[PDB]
Parts: C-alpha cells; structure tokens; sequence
C-alpha cells in the first residue's frame, strides 16, 4: 500500500538482466545512465562496495532497501 511498490519498481530497473539480483557488472551498468556516458574512467569498483556492505558480493531485494536509506 504505497511503499513496497515503487520499491520493487526501482529493484527490476537495475536487475533488468534478472537473476534477481545485481552484481558488479550490473549495477555498473546502470551507474553509466545515472551518470550519463564514460569511455573510460574506472572508479566504480568503489561504489560497488559501498552497496556491497553484506559481504555476500551482492544486492537482494533487503539489502537494496537498506542502500536507500540513509
Ligand atoms: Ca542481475
Ligand atoms: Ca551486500
């Protein structure tokens, strides 16, 4: 009711691949659209750590949630 729907809305746009999850590749992939458009520029091995904060080397569907909130 107003909440977990935009949620999930949010959640297939990065897993557009599927798996129902996103890994590094993935959300990398995404980063290029947030930001625009990089040839080269690496630096996102950084990010994928700071959403990565489980350990387990992936985003679920709690952990996305968690990622939003500050
Ligand atoms: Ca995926
Ligand atoms: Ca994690």
């Amino acid at each position: 009711m107003i909440g977990v729907k935009e949620l999930r809305d949010a959640f297939r746009e990065f897993d557009t691949n599927g798996d129902g999850e996103i890994s590094t590749s993935e959300l990398r992939e995404a980063m290029r659209k947030l930001l625009g458009h990089q040839v080269g520029h690496r630096d996102i091995e950084e990010i994928i750590r700071d959403v990565d904060l489980n350990g387990d080397g992936r985003v679920d569907f709690e952990e996305f949630v968690r990622m939003m909130s500050r």
